């Protein structure tokens, strides 16, 4: 696996935890802004996904988790990271700063062989496990895992589209509070609404997830768009998708299609439920998107509103490792 | 006005506050679960709408607000309340338990001329100020003022339908917590999701608002439907309407139809804004529906998503007094 | 173990989960207000302690958890519960209604052998594991496990008192939201502040925990008292104890005493930490009370403020089983 | 008044709002991180204190509030601001970055007569209206107004000390979230607990308030100390003071000393209440400290716990204008 992580942030730390679960191997981490003993603390304690059960300690300038030694670098510039030194080959780029092919290539300077951008990218090909891994080629050096929301929508859109055909659709993601928000009314020049107190408000916001689905599923390109609402919940969001279908159908055909997909080809990616669930029931859920059967409504044989849950960064993190696994498989074949 | 209120709850109490400003006259209140000295407290202090600025005190087994003497009864059953004794002709039924024409007719025993259900009714004619008040005739003894959400949607639907014709629409309301939810996971046999902790979850929920619009605007009957998401905010909700129009139009055309309506026929009922607003900016707002221009999005010339705000507690109260004033001008004409 | 539970509430359900963890045996449950299939749902999904990992299902009028069959009764009156038929001997009384020895004895009419009140009791002897179990005798038929807060304070007070002697102390428990609170301003005749919107306010409140410690540790009787503040957090509370000591000491002697106790005699009951913890780091913590070393302050050699965390009902639930285990040990000797 | 403000943040903005009511005169503002059209927005809309009722608009590169023309500068460094140009003599330093007499003296280059640090200073004389204003002399060029918490505590401490003598006390402040906290777990190298999600946790924190009272009331120097708990509320905090008095007294005696002080020497600064109040009942309150009689508790005749509220944003702002008015009456005398 020889995985390396650049940027020990919320995604970066969750990717590490996930790796330890799924048995993947992380050999080095790079973050110039977080001191070594502070990394231990941020990795150990997590307000949402709880206490890390296992041993975590600093030992000889390295981070030791459950006996596994992880080399730590503090380079501000990607080109200066000794990836090869630590034996890191597949780099998870999660700083949110080097998201373009050009910027991301600086990692090859240090010995890296592949770079996975854990965010949307203006030019790196984007992948959503279960939707388009068919497009991945061994000679792609830099790839993107899209966004948390795209990984939720894509699976659902794919199932709907391949069965009833999406003519057009509008989306709303009722989203949990994010790190770019503020506790109290403060300055946010790039997004005035985004600066208003997060715990007090419902905040209309943006999302590129709908457009992004147009890149992951080309036929849908230009047929979907959407927005978001930031609400005062700590974790877990939900996708409210309203679509106009090309084939007439009953809401039962839709539940059937989703259920079949979840047990078959999209198992582990798309979940299915008929229980009376609420956002908290999905904290720590592995799947990228869970179809809420009871929450959806159908107005006519071709006009329906479908609902799908997803744990923000947690399901996304499982997908990052999944993507790296598929890649290494195709890369060594 | 000679108004009487049954149910000194969130609405009952705010209708009184609103009445004291729009100059209406409340002469009697009735609530068994609230003692006289306790009413002084619940009316004076309000977590959401602030401390009441004015004099509120008990005097002669009566409630005295800024001089106004208000007779208080504590009956547990409607037909008991001696409305006639206090001189209460028009009754605001805001307990949420006697919503049908039958149950609400109880107040007639006490000597009440008319009854206004501050909630949707299964059989009492429903009204929405600015949308269908012309259908009200004096011979009507019991009327409904619909729900908070129907009052926000109807105005917006009227405008969209009158200008571009609504073919079909699906609505989602990101709603603030209500008195029927629970602070922590608790029992709610009729609505399992509804019993989940309201401070931690995004709770899918139902709503009849979209269908009710089918009763207020006959032409839209059966062309609208929706659902809700209960979020952790104390007050102020938003309607997310995804609609398919019959006439091709640009989003500028939609903004123009809205602004226009808010200056003429629906002024004071439908507001229009282009600011980067958030839910807290509407606490205490008098309008039934405030169109958020910047938040809306358009996919095609006939498929657009519209967003409108509403202070579910306050605005509805203002509309309750407004409905009574219209009724009395027609009843005494 | 032959444990039976009366009242499948928040405590009742957590006690069941805990029993399954600790390997205790629950053979029957009684709750007249919760339907059988609804019990499955409330046991499976928990907003705070998450999804129950394991199988849960209704089977032949019984509840089956991980293959273990649990008989379900729906008796409104304790005397009518067939405890003996289900083989239940130790009854966890968690309805909050039959908390006195007299009321609790009705369980013996159904065949029960012992009753543990999972709440304070006006007359049943009270126990706090690790503080006064020595006093328990096999012929006590009804006992109380005190409250969640007493189980947090008692351990800490015991360590402080036996080492430096508590002359007098005042306590404040900054407490998470409770089920007896309201989502929005509503009626609460027995507690006006307690009826104010829970998500919007800091609510001064009461606690009997200080007085109760006077019964668990007699020497401290009449030397402690306190209050509470209800804050908008879903789970986990913290005890802020200010005491005047009889022996002069340094804050280091205090940390030393707490650390020693946590590793020795109070292990599993009193935790100790020097990390920069926050309330969420304790969700799901087994201990009754965790001493926060860094949070405390000392003004003089005999005046100090000590801080201790506790997960509300979760640590308490582990203590209920612990108490039943000690009891059965002493009871069969 | 000729007031100028540096730092249009929560305080900067509220000081302007307060000034517009107490009739003070603000003639200039300065903030680099906020553009002119953005100031109109941040001042007009406020999540906590409501939408500003009045006219706010940009005009001639100037901010115009209800006619008042306010010159705007955007400098990044103090000594630059051309205060003299606008006619700003008294400067409210509310950036929180130039709190020392040295750093704050920068404003002197611009032609500023006096500077008031809207935060504690390490070396500028600290004042608390109603407690030590009699110690201010015109020869003072740079002064501090202490912190929100010191302003709540000092009044209460003065009264307790003057009447019963404070031997020693320990303070806990259950504080609302501030601009320096994070919405979700994020980096905060100088305060690890401080970086934890503010919407989910009770976060232990430090405070200098209790010691600062030692500087405002010299006699209490070294006899007071405390700490804080940051909770998920937008505004309004409470002081929980556990104090040991030198003279035996009853709680009635304490209530009487408080009520008395609030009608004479400390009226308008220290409030007194006996109602069942909660934090939201103090949003927008002008007083620095509101004594909550019902919440207090007494253990013995010399050991009592006192509780006092304060709207940390609003009340402090009012005190800032008050301090300037006192300074100008003395400066021009
Ligand atoms: N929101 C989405 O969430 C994603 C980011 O999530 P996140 O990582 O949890 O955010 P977060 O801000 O928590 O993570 C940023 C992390 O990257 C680190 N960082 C910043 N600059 C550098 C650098 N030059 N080299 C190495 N590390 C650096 C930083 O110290 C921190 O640990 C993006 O895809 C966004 O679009
Ligand atoms: N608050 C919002 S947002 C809103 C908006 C639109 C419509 N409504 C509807 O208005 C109704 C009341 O809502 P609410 O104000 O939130 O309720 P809330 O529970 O706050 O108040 C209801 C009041 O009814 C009183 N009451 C109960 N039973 C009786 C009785 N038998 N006789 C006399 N009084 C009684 C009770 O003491 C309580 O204060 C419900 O049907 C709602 O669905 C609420
Ligand atoms: N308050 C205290 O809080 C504790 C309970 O907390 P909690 O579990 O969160 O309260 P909660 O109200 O959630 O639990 C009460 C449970 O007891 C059940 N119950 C009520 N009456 C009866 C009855 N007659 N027979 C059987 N079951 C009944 C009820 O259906 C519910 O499941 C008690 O120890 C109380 O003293
Ligand atoms: N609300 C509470 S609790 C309270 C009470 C009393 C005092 N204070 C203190 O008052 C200070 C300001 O608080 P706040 O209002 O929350 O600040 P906040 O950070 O919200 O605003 C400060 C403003 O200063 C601006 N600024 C930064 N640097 C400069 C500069 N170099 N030149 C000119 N302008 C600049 C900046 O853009 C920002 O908008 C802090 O030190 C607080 O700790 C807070």
């Amino acid at each position: 696996s020889k995985i390396g992580i650049n940027g020990f942030g919320r995604i970066g730390r969750l990717v590490l935890r996930t790796a330890l679960e799924m048995g993947a191997q992380v050999v080095a981490v790079n973050d110039p802004f977080i001191a070594l003993e502070y990394m231990v603390y941020m990795f150990k304690y997590d307000s949402t996904h709880g206490m890390f059960k296992g041993e975590v300690k600093v030992e000889d300038g390295a981070l030791v988790v459950d006996g596994k030694k992880i080399t730590v670098f503090n380079e501000m510039k990607p080109e200066n990271i000794p990836w090869s030194k630590a034996g890191a080959e597949y780099i998870v780029e999660s700083t949110g700063v080097f998201t373009t092919i050009e910027k991301a290539s600086a990692h090859f300077k240090g010995g890296a062989k592949k770079v996975i951008i854990s965010a949307p990218s203006a030019d790196a090909p984007m992948f959503v496990c279960g939707v388009n891994l068919e497009k991945y080629s061994k000679d792609m050096k830099v790839v993107s895992n899209a966004s948390c929301t795209t990984n939720c929508l894509a699976p659902v859109a794919k199932v709907l589209h391949e069965n009833f055909e999406i003519v057009e659709g509008l989306m709303t993601t009722v989203h949990a509070v994010t790190a770019t928000q503020k506790t109290v009314d403060g300055p946010s020049a790039k997004d005035w609404r985004g600066g208003r107190g997060a715990a007090q408000n419902i905040i209309p916001s943006s999302t590129g997830a709908a457009k992004a689905v147009g890149k992951v599923i080309p036929e849908l390109d230009g047929k979907l768009t959407g927005m978001a609402f930031r609400v005062p919940t700590p974790n877990v969001s939900v996708v409210d998708l309203t679509v106009r279908l090309g084939k007439e159908c009953s809401y039962d055909d839709i539940k059937a299609a989703m259920k079949t997909a979840s047990e078959g080809p999209l198992q582990g990616v798309l979940g299915y439920t008929e229980d009376d669930v609420v956002s908290c029931d999905f904290t720590g859920d592995n799947r990228s998107s869970i179809f809420d059967a009871k929450a959806g409504i159908q107005l006519s044989k071709t006009f329906v509103k479908v609902v799908s849950w997803y744990d923000n960064e947690f399901g996304y993190s499982q997908r990052v490792i999944d993507l790296i696994k598929h890649m290494q498989k195709v890369d060594s074949a």
